Formats: structure tokens, sequence, C-alpha cells
């Protein structure tokens, strides 16, 4: 696995009181590390998992994705 993989796994504790569905993004998660070889990768990569998804899965996806983005 890549070191994009450990940064996800943070990600994942941190806006798991938020997120609903937290084992299928853990999931897509264990499947994006193993594929992307940098965070930007697995980013960019979300932000498509989001159009792909549905509420509150779109939900789940976006607080994860902007929290790697550490937008304020």
């Amino acid at each position: 696995g890549s070191v994009v993989k450990e940064k996800l796994e943070k990600a994942l504790i941190e806006v798991r009181p938020y997120v609903e569905y937290y084992n299928e993004l853990k999931a897509l998660v264990s499947k994006i590390s193993s594929s992307v070889n940098d965070l930007e990768e697995a980013i960019v990569v979300l932000r498509e998992e989001e159009k792909k998804a549905s509420e509150p899965f779109k939900t789940d996806i976006r607080i994860l994705l902007d929290f790697l983005e550490s937008k304020p």
C-alpha cells in the first residue's frame, strides 16, 4: 500500500463521528489507497466518488475528502 493510506486512516478516525456509512467509506478508502500513488490522487478520485454517490453516502465522502484537503 501507499503512504497515502496512512493520511487516509487518520482522516477515517477524525471524521468517524460525522460520517454515516463509515463501513462503506472504509471499503472505498481501502480500495483507492492501493490504487493511488499521491494523497492529491486520492482527493481527485474522491471528488468523483462523491458525484457517483448519493446522500448520505455523498455526505460521508465529502467530510473525509475536504478534511484531507485541510480546507478551513
